[PDB]
């Protein structure tokens, strides 16, 4: 009845990191290096206060009823979660890249439910610091009615075994042109809303040449301020699961951007996780080198 409320958590979560391109890859390791328990020792030393762990269940779950999840895979995900929880991190697991659910919905919603049914069961006794994020990026390729349907039913499933565990549902998205927020939010006291950058017409834009300008900053504060009003009006805390997910004009801009987002976000009381590709050598968007156990100091400095 009296558990931690979403606002207390968001305050607790603070600035964190993503364990990108790992368990959300088709198969763990097929992309960036697999999860090692030292990753978390370093993140803790680094300052991160939360760790989002994307997870694609597609290939560890039967494609046919009863859509059971590999016993082993579940064991694996729990091992990683426990490493994170043991270190005091507010930990977030979800469904990432399980696009099949958007290529149909009437057809795959049950498989999606079974998966969430089994996740909720296995982690039901986990610490309050383990949050369930229904789906990474709900928007796009699916009607609003279906996005709403999905949240209600997965939440309902989760609540049967996790009566007070905080759940994260998309509250909306933003892009250079507009911001979209949800009006219809489920009637539940344990929900956090999450936003990500999304542009349905992305594969059309005549483009610009990546981010970093003053105009972009002006654009984000705009977005952040509206989400803020949304947050206050709906009484639902905000969390930017993966930011700085863009390419930049140069090293100096990139650092500045990481410094900027963190400031604006936390000042408005938002929780957020930086997107960490876990890739160096391309070099993309990785802050922590899983091979050298070293971080891009300048960026960490800009985040804290
Ligand atoms: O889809 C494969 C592609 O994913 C990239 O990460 C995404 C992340 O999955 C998404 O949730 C977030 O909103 O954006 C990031 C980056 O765009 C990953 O960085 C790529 O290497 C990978 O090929």
């Amino acid at each position: 009845p009296k558990a931690v409320d979403p606002f207390e958590m968001v305050r607790k979560m603070g600035m964190g990191t993503n364990l990108g391109n790992t368990l959300e890859a088709p198969y763990e390791g097929s992309w960036s290096k697999s999860a090692m328990e030292y990753y978390f020792d370093d993140f803790k030393a680094a300052g991160y206060k939360n760790v989002r762990i994307p997870v694609r269940w597609d290939n560890h779950t039967m494609r046919t009823y009863p859509y059971t999840i590999d016993k082993a895979f579940l064991d694996r995900v729990e091992q990683v979660v426990d490493w994170s929880l043991s270190r005091g991190f507010v930990t977030i697991i979800n469904s990432h890249h399980d696009d099949w659910i958007k290529e149909d919905y009437n057809g795959n919603i049950e498989r999606f439910e079974k998966i969430w049914e089994q996740i909720a069961e296995r982690f039901k006794n986990k610490s309050e610091n383990l949050l369930f994020e229904i789906m990474n990026e709900p928007f796009g390729n699916i009607t609003d009615e279906q996005i709403d349907d999905m949240n209600s039913r997965i939440l309902k499933i989760i609540r049967k075994t996790n009566p007070t565990r905080i759940v994260i549902i998309g509250g909306g998205y933003w892009n250079s042109y507009n911001t979209l927020v949800n009006i219809k939010i489920p009637d539940d006291p344990y929900l956090i809303g999450t936003f990500h950058y999304y542009d349905p017409y992305e594969f059309t834009h005549k483009w610009r040449g990546t981010w970093g300008t003053q105009e972009d900053m002006d654009t984000v504060v705009r977005v952040f301020d509206f989400v803020k009003s949304w947050s206050d009006r709906n009484n639902i805390p905000v969390y930017f699961g993966a930011f700085a997910v863009m390419a930049y004009a140069d090293r100096t801009s990139r650092v500045k951007w990481y410094d900027f987002i963190s400031d604006a976000a936390l000042e408005r009381g938002f929780a957020c996780s930086v997107w960490d590709n876990g890739v160096f050598g391309d070099n993309d968007m990785a802050i922590y080198n899983r091979d050298t156990r070293t971080f891009d100091t300048e960026i960490l400095n800009a985040l804290f």
